[PDB]
DNA sequence: TTTTTTTT
DNA sequence: TTTTTTTT
DNA sequence: TTTTTTT
């Protein structure tokens, strides 16, 4: 479920130590895919990941349905 | 619908970027990832499992809703 | 038995590809039944399998007598 | 000890975790899973299945795991 | 005299053994065990066992007299 | 050197025989791991049948030249 | 300069 | 939305 | 004290 962090960033867990998160920079917004490391009882953003500008993101989303489909021919339940 | 040198199928989202699915050891990752030119993988980048990609798929239509409430359109 | 992995977590082998594991995460203990993949050298944890909490694993070892008790009824030896 | 849909039995480690024996091509599993509920209650993509063999491995090393346990504060009889 | 998938060779025996040799913790190991079918790629199973070279050459001097016992149990050996 | 069964055995390491035994009519070569009582034997070993030994018999010289030429000595 | 741990 | 398998 | 979001 979309949970929030201090920033008032909007996120979603997609692991233990893994996110998809909205974030504001220079005017434009990011959808951040990263992994975090704790520190301090808190989760920071680290080096592993990418940051997707909003069209790069949407250029994703037209991707999902073959992406989808190649899953399955593999034996994975997309659902 | 591209195919890259390995053999694995991949979509452009960038000049740069891209989406693929490749098999290591038998196992299924969805990379986006950043490509320089030999088209080689470089640090930016993402190799998720097929449970995180579910995941993710899961998460899509509210992001797509706060994606929309901050001003930006989405089919 | 006890052996430690590269991080000081102690494991024991269960098979040439599963290991039963210690270690933390949120400040909080986790045994970890879960098979391991090799790459460049050490063996590492793999996507196959599940982390008990402590309460999660003390309950699976209250059940362990009806466990070896059913398995001898079909005809395992259990020392 | 219950009973499930497929007749095999098992012992609630949780509220959605489970340990339980089954059959599977004439062979026997201990099986450590995750439930999710379904109208009634379905193995999830979560967990393992162990061979008798791996399992009677895990017996032999739980007095040990036992030890670090205590040694790192926890209760366990 | 065939070279298996990850490379090592082996030898068949039986419908579904083989004897091999492997490397691991750069020690070589010669493995009499039973295969099962998998992925259309025999992958080694449970039963068996790993030698070290010391338990194969101990082997290899205990054999005269296996075959001897074997030959006065009624069995042919070359 | 023979065992409680009266089978015969060869000492291959200091846990671990060859032996002949006779099962339901039939001869087995057994390798195997044996443990403290009294020795009976373990889990971990292989019993082949007179067949799968002089299979492996006929194997013994190409074996013994992949070994020698990773620098193992053999006789 | 790619690609597999951790609950409620 | 299950269910396995080398190497002293 | 001990690396680490955002084309």
């Amino acid at each position: 479920g979309s949970q929030v962090d201090a920033e008032g960033n909007p996120f979603w867990e997609i692991s233990d130590k893994r996110r998809v998160g909205i974030s504001q920079f220079k005017k434009m917004d990011f959808i951040n895919i990263r992994e975090y490391y704790e520190a301090g009882g808190e989760m920071k953003p680290g080096k592993k990941g990418i940051g997707l500008t909003v069209d790069q993101y949407t250029a994703f989303l037209k991707a999902i349905p073959a992406i989808n489909a190649e899953l399955r021919s593999r034996g994975h339940d997309i659902t």
